[PDB]
């Protein structure tokens, strides 16, 4: 066996007292070696006397060879279990879903499939290392939480976190030397035995069996965090049910694996694309100066917590800036300066990231993704730092607005962009109260039927879109020269690369028989392929390929027909996988999220306006009464605060009121009334004049007018923010038109 | 032929009028297609009528197949040349040294080797695209420079560059659409024919022949930029000699390729390591907070212009923070928090960059690499932006202070760290004027002989270092248990990974015969390997391996001896490759650079102190004379400046004097006397009081005292800055001792 360190007592008289520390990889093996050889100033801790190490079906073959397990044995009795070389096997995997969810899950499935009696009687354990450590100022011993729920509960009991620094250890390689010493000093109090319950068999069959339907049904919903009672019981008896592990960690790992290929139906982008968009918004906010692709990728990795390889990051950055006929992005996020790709190679002929540059399409991103609503979306947190939002909610349904296809395997995703005019008409009819077939559209939405039509986008396509049965076909255009006998292909079908199409024709002998030569003089955007045929071949070509209503004889000969198959599989905002049948369902699912976002924006604006009005009124009152109060004579802040409280001045938080970044409306109303009176003592000398008071009065008047406008907006029919939604739709349409006029180079 | 687009007239009556645009890759092919199909609003420009395209010995086989060249032909006559299908072949390669230096160089070598008459008579051309474009404000047409020397000469003639924006196009993929249109509008004025001269044959033989000695001799020196006369002649006759291209572009490409594996002898780090160190200094300057490896790599890529893959960046970041026995860095730049690697796998068992964190060893970096001297080193510029310095000059010879080895192939580099005490003694004896054997050391340096000894570092090595002949051998330590018959290896030789050593023993059958089992219970830092031998094997082992003075019988049996071979090949500061024989030569070469750096630091400090003294004296004079002058009554700045000039107030530059970042002493003395009188009108109201004047007088006194101290320092024997050098050496020694005491975790 390779990478196996046997214990001194393994396989001997005290073999049942031994342990086998199954390490995830090389880092886990290094940590285990450091802990086991630490037994110099550690009499109570473990050592190599009873603890062995191994690195994690050849690996499983080595595992069974070391443990001395028997395939034909059941280990239902103690005498049969005593033949094992080791008392128990302990898996040392990182707390991240990639390691504990996959490797430990596979090991548990293996053991359950072959030797379950070991699992029920107790043979498999796991190394539960502290997930989160909170260090105080002046206190050496930290507070350790094994789950994020426990840390959240503890932080709910903390008045302030200024004196506490929080460190997340999601991998075994994140533990420092003294932290490793601390964990291995209490090694016996940190191993957890796995147990089998009634639902464990069904969960194992679902997550590791050959039935894909059960797996898809189980993965339809999200991952539920462990209930505090379950966590408390686990910490109490030091036993972890297999069902809980399979339902939480394995499900999270599988959902994360799917989420890397399947986009959300609200914004149409995956996690990597959302990170790239957030990094682009943050990076180009100060100035829209051009930056190289690798520099922007480094910025995204540094700020947006993009821990994957830079190759995929650069590829996605290049794809987000591509703009050519048949490209994935009809409205790309970034303006690309340089050679970012051509339709002939399907965007695979892009320049090196060291040369091409990216810029933020501010006039489009600002309108499609409002900055005001960016403070209201739920954000994902990576090691306690605010990363990109969980999902973006654009003004228009960007999920169905662009060409989408999954190049990988394991999940089929393919969407064809719908027409901009049809989508705009549908959304405007839904939103506008004074619009034909508005009530009819709402009634149809309630009964889930379609009234207004949705058609595939015909932009950047000089072909023909036809409907046959329930399918949509795209036909390229060609012109034939009888005198020259050659055929000039002028337009390929939708999203058909030129080089791949030419090679596909060249790979067929039946078509190669009638074709003598193929030359590609197509421009960067316009296709022009000359196919020189053998003499006297038109009649033979017509006879070989009979003409039908579905397609022409030459169209069949040259394969100038493409089928628009759509696979509408998306990720729900609260986790899980959702399957749609038509784009109407996607639009109907996206609409309520945007309506709720508009309502939330209006409500938070109302709350912040009320707080600012209160602050300004208090400031004006203090300005008026400073002559009689004479607060400038006092020195201490406490005396001034007490006299202001006696006079009735309300206490407000300066920072939260003036900078309400990410505070929810209930949170904003909760913690804004426990501030101080700093806003009064911080007033400038020039601000005590009559002119400053008049300016503040004018500001109060304009803010009050905005408050009445917001209040009137909140009562708008059918839902609040309808006029704002229509205005933003008009702005987005204008930005899209301007981008299309200038080839998405806004100048 | 693949990726070949034939011209309409190629191989016909007008075949000699045709062209073959040899594209470097896919991006070049896309640019060529865009340019050639652009001929709609471009009657004068080229098109596919006479221009073909091809993608760049199978590729060369396709090239000769397309061109119809003959291997047995010489093409010495026009009639033989007329058989060619194309009139000429034009190479479209990016201006960067990777593309034009390698691919174009290989094509030129191919043509010279087989068909030189084509080269002399004129058959190979290159596409010379504008390297640098300067855009003015309000002027659409830019200024194009094909070489960096031309741009530098033009900028020397520019009074100000505020209205000019500079763009560098080092790749064919960096040209925008309108720029591509501009270049292809004047296509006939941008192709350059290659010519052969007398030295071309020798240069081709040197750079592409089988004689490695000639290549090494040629690469000993750096790359000389083309002289302005040569560039002017090239632009005049539109012909490029092959010798000039080989001497500049190919030499630069080869030197850059070598520089990625061979470190400088001044700081001991390559380009990537210098970029990482500069990024670490810049990133952790504000606060020394821990950052993840991938986040720091992204920061380095964004700011230090690291355009290579992130895998190598993360690997180098991890290596720079590793600290274990036998590691490459005896004094690592970064403190690593987490599991950064172990000696058992030779640092290959490091944790994932997503988990481990890095911090800047400020107490060591600040002392070893002074921040004051960081403004004086020559910096490399990447696309006009200031990247990491060309070379660092540490206080101590870091090139010989750490274990260095080149893991790649093509250049043999291996250095073994010398003892800290010996290096400190040598440098102190060189610097200190009152020191035994100081004059003797200087005399020996003049005669290039050694007096003080240099020995390999024995730190973190519980073995034996022995000297035999001119070689140094490292022996591990073992203990034998006769009763147990097993052998306990306690220390492996220097820089010998444990796993590799165990596998090497296991791979030999002769040693495997006497060994029954091998167990590795070694700690993270201490080696303890138990080798259980077969019964009655000590006598057989002794008989098989005879004992000699060089090594013991058991040492030969277990291969516990390592030879300390050193390959001292480095990169000179001004380019080229330098070969050393002993570490004394490296120290003697490094010393004058540090002495010159100290002298430059002292001189620039003197100049800036003089300028600041002049500024402060002028300010004090204005404060004294403001009562009579009454400058506050005036409104315009011009009138005040004129009256101050009449009164004799000197004009100084506020920004340059107060922030002399990277201004050389001659440059500082040149452009600091053409400023304005802003420093007088910008004075605060509170600064006109007597207390402010007294504070300024005290500041003037302290600055004058520092000026006299600097002046006395400049006259110090033997060279200026000797006491400063000794103080910095003492500080570096203290920092190294503190780091070694705390396992390079400064706390």
């Amino acid at each position: 066996v390779d990478k196996y360190t046997r214990a001194r007592n393994a396989g001997g008289k005290r073999a049942q007292d031994c342990m086998l520390l199954a390490a995830e990889g090389d880092s886990a093996l290094s940590l285990l070696r450091t802990g086991l050889t630490l037994g110099k100033s550690n009499p109570s801790g473990p050592s190599f006397d009873f603890c062995g190490m191994i690195s994690l079906n050849k690996v499983l073959q080595g595992i069974v060879q070391v443990l001395g397990l028997d395939f034909n044995c059941h280990y239902k009795t103690q005498e049969e279990r005593a033949k094992l070389r080791y008392g128990c096997i302990v898996a040392c995997v990182d707390q991240d879903l990639d390691g504990c969810g996959k490797i430990l899950g596979l090991l548990l499935a293996y053991f359950h499939l072959f030797w379950p009696q070991l699992i029920i009687h107790g043979f498999v354990k796991r190394l539960l290392t502290p997930l989160i450590r909170v260090y105080e100022k002046g206190k050496t011993m930290p507070v350790e939480f094994y789950y994020e729920q426990e840390f959240d509960a503890w932080a709910k009991k903390q008045t302030s976190l200024a004196n506490h620094t929080v460190k997340y250890y999601k991998g075994l390689a994140a533990h420092d030397t003294h932290e490793v010493k601390s964990m291995f000093k209490h090694f016996d109090n940190m191993v957890y035995t796995f147990t089998l319950d009634d639902s464990a068999k069904e969960l194992f069959h679902i997550y590791f069996g050959g039935e894909s339907e059960l797996r898809k049904r189980e993965l339809c919903t999200g991952v539920v965090p462990l209930t505090e009672t379950q966590t408390q019981s686990i910490h109490s008896v030091r036993r972890i049910p297999c069902s809980l592990h399979l339902q939480v960690d394995t499900k999270a790992y599988k959902l994360d694996a799917i989420e890397r290929q399947i986009p959300n139906f609200l914004d149409g982008m995956t996690r990597a694309r959302r990170k790239i968009l957030a990094g682009g918004v943050k990076c180009f906010a100060s100035n829209n100066r051009e930056r190289k692709v690798f520099q922007f990728g480094g910025y995204v990795a540094d700020h947006m917590f993009y821990h994957h390889g830079d190759m995929s990051l650069n590829t996605s950055i290049i794809k987000a800036a591509q703009y050519y006929p048949g490209s994935s992005h009809l409205y790309p996020v970034f303006i690309g300066i340089g050679s970012f790709g051509s339709r002939h190679l399907g965007g695979k002929d892009a320049g090196s990231p060291r040369y091409i540059s990216v810029q933020l399409a501010s006039e489009f991103i600002k309108t499609m993704f409002p900055a005001e609503d960016s403070w209201l979306l739920p954000y994902v947190f990576e090691d306690g730092q605010r990363a990109e939002p969980e999902y973006y909610v654009p003004v228009l349904p960007l999920a169905i607005m662009e060409y989408g296809a999954n190049p990988s395997e394991g999940w089929k995703y393919t969407t064809w962009a719908r027409q901009l005019e049809d989508i705009l008409a549908l959304v405007r009819a839904y939103v506008d109260k004074d619009n034909p077939k508005h009530e009819l559209l709402h009634y149809a939405i309630k009964h889930k039927i379609t009234i207004l039509p949705l058609r595939p986008s015909n932009y950047n396509f000089k072909g023909h879109l036809k409907r046959f049965g329930q399918y949509y076909y795209s036909y390229g255009t060609y012109v034939i020269s009888e005198q020259r006998n050659i055929i000039t292909i002028t337009e390929l079908p939708l999203r058909v690369p030129t080089v791949a199409y030419i090679e596909s024709i060249k790979k067929s002998s039946n078509r190669m028989t009638f074709i003598e030569e193929i030359i590609d003089y197509s421009s960067s955007e316009t296709i022009e392929i000359l196919v020189k045929l053998k003499p006297n071949s038109l009649n033979r070509i017509v006879e070989e390929f009979k003409e039908t209503e579905e397609q022409d004889s030459i169209e069949n000969f040259l394969r100038l027909r493409n089928c628009l198959h759509s696979h509408l599989n998306f990720v729900k905002p609260k986790g899980g996988i959702i399957e749609f049948n038509t784009y109407y369902e996607i639009l109907y699912a996206w609409l309520p999220y945007r309506r709720e976002l508009y309502q939330k924006r209006l409500m938070r604006e109302h709350a912040v306006l009320k707080l600012r009005i209160i602050m300004e009124t208090a400031i004006v009152r203090y300005i008026n009464e400073s002559a009689e109060l004479n607060l400038s004579h006092y020195e201490d802040e406490k005396e001034a605060s007490r006299i202001l409280s006696e006079h009735g001045f309300p206490p407000l938080n300066h920072t939260l009121i003036i900078s309400p970044e990410f505070a929810s409306i209930e949170e904003l109303n909760q913690k804004a009334l426990q501030g101080c009176y700093t806003y009064i003592l911080s007033l400038q000398a020039r601000e005590l004049l009559i002119a400053a008071k008049t300016r503040r009065v004018e500001k109060i008047k304009k803010m009050q007018a905005r408050l009445d406008k917001v209040e009137q907006l909140l009562q708008e029919s059918p839902f609040p923010g309808a006029s704002v939604w229509l205005e933003e739709i008009d702005a987005v349409e204008k930005a899209i038109i301007k981008g299309r006029n200038t080839q998405w180079k806004f100048h």
